[PDB]
């Protein structure tokens, strides 16, 4: 489950972090989100037909989901996302974004090269992605946990 | 910085050997397999991280993904039953690096896949392309053979 409370609580964790970077620019950031993309469905590894337990740690795959979700937020947040998009786009939590776990990919870079990535899809995606394969609540707790991590590698550089 | 037929044909053989070891092969994986090391070599080589004051990932990281690449590039040619007619004409594609730089090969990358597909020649081009403007030939050659056996042992 997700309230526009706890959304809005993401963006602002997102906005501190992503203050902290001079050379922020939503180009870039667009093509991180796709990167972290893979990142996180190299971790699910379906189409792996040749190790005899195919996936990396439940550990893993919430913490690349996290990755994808950052960027999600900063392209959201960089764009200079609305409250009257956000409340129209939480509704949307029971919508067949994840599609299926066999064609997602394929449809992925599909949309990406189409039409690309506006804040709804890159902010609702890794969201749908949670929601559908592990908890929202699960996402929440991994995000969080990175970018206090995230945080602290900025300090040292 | 060369490639002959002849390595080629030895890549391909040294590819058969360790792919007949695995019962399950099929093209729709082995296709999905090659877009992700395109990705996880693309993200060695960290372009767009502008976070980072020194981006990139070490050489040896970055060649044994792009002997990924090649492996299943390979791979690909092997199941689809490329031709010495094929591979011939295909030799002269390396030369001409011409689609993408560096700032553009993700996107490229991408648009080729959706609308095209992955081919026997593209699957196959792409990462010798790679090696021969970024890297060498010769990088890849080595790296692949090393990143093989590490594979089989890991089969064993
Ligand atoms: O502008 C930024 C840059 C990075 N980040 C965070 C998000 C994510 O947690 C992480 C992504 O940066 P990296 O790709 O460098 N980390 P990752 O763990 O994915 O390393 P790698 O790509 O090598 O697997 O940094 C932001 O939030 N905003
Ligand atoms: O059918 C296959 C399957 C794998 N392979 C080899 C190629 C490549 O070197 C490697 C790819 O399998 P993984 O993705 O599991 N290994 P990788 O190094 O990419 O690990 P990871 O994806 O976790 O980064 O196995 C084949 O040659 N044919
Ligand atoms: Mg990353
Ligand atoms: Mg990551
Ligand atoms: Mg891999
Ligand atoms: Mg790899």
């Amino acid at each position: 489950t997700l309230t526009i409370d706890q959304l809005q609580e993401l963006l602002q964790i997102q906005k501190e972090f992503d203050d902290r970077i001079p050379t922020l620019n939503l180009r870039d950031s667009k093509i991180a989100y796709v990167v972290e993309f893979f990142e996180w469905f190299n971790t699910l590894e379906t189409f792996k037909n040749w190790k005899k337990k195919p996936g990396k740690p439940l550990d893993v795959q919430l913490d690349e989901l996290a990755d994808m979700l950052a960027f999600g937020l900063s392209i959201a947040n960089q764009s200079g996302v609305s409250l009257k998009t956000l409340e129209k786009l939480i509704p949307s939590t029971l919508g067949k974004v994840y599609f299926n776990t066999s064609s997602i990919m394929k449809d992925f870079m599909e949309d990406f090269v189409y039409f690309g990535l506006g804040e709804e899809d890159s902010l609702s995606l890794p969201l749908n992605i949670a929601y559908n394969l592990y908890s929202i609540d699960q996402l929440i707790d991994a995000y969080k946990k990175k970018m206090k991590r995230n945080h602290e590698r900025q300090d040292g550089t």
